[PDB]
């Protein structure tokens, strides 16, 4: 009794940004915003339980940790206490990372200058 309308796929921020402009993005950033680390956040490919963020490219004060980033990004999503979360980088989970956001930058930044997120409802796939 519902007809599926198939879409276009969901393109990530690469995508949708050549390199060299995602590089010349985060050096103005940093210049403009040395306490401010450049965030991208991006629901994970194959999820379908959670929904999507209203945006992508965040800009997160340097010393914000990773369990009050999770709350943050849990009550954009307006997600209920019953909804699993997983936030990823680079291939693992920032549940219990302790550092500030601005160490994890240092760790775990792309070549392009940004930080990658990608968020779950499971840790792997």
């Amino acid at each position: 009794e519902f007809v599926e309308i198939g879409g276009p796929s969901e393109k990530t921020f690469k995508q949708r940004r050549t390199f060299e402009q995602r590089v010349e993005d985060v050096r103005l950033i940093r210049e403009q915003h040395p306490t401010k680390i450049p965030v991208i956040i991006e629901r994970y490919k194959g999820e379908k339980q959670l929904p999507v963020l209203d945006k992508t490219k965040f800009l997160v004060p340097d010393h914000v940790n990773m369990s009050e980033l999770i709350k943050i990004i849990r009550r954009r999503l307006q997600l209920n206490a019953n909804q699993a979360f997983f936030l990823l980088v680079n291939g693992h989970s920032m549940v219990s990372v302790s550092t500030p956001i601005s160490e994890v930058y240092e760790s775990e930044k792309d070549e392009d200058g940004f930080l990658y997120m990608v968020y779950a409802s499971q840790e792997t796939f």
